[PDB]
């Protein structure tokens, strides 16, 4: 009788740059039952425990099959990980993908 959230998304790959990282991903294989509204992207500097988050529209991440996080410092190691939104609230997050940023 009721829809839950979604299940995680996948993380392919992050294509990291100096202050920026492009994250690819699949939607996940379940909606829950009714349709993903927004993507939020958590991600941390390795050894730090401060998360740091973004929402991103579901249309435009889907379609390109990327987010972009953005105010990463130069040569460091970050994890990420997203989470779909819908109309019941936050899904499964995917398992977190790690990266380091190119040196300026
Ligand atoms: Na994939």
């Amino acid at each position: 009788s009721h829809m839950d959230t979604p299940s995680s998304p996948s993380i392919d790959q992050v294509e990291p740059y100096s202050s920026t990282a492009q994250v690819q991903f699949d939607e996940p294989e379940a909606t829950g039952g009714v349709p993903i509204l927004k993507y939020k992207a958590e991600w941390r500097a390795v050894g730090e425990e401060v998360w740091h988050s973004k929402w991103y529209d579901a249309k435009e991440a889907s379609m390109e099959g990327i987010v972009t996080i953005v105010g990463l410092k130069p040569e460091t190691t970050y994890a990420v990980r997203l989470a779909a939104l819908n109309g019941k609230g936050l899904g499964e997050i995917s398992a977190a993908s790690e990266f380091k940023t190119q040196p300026v």
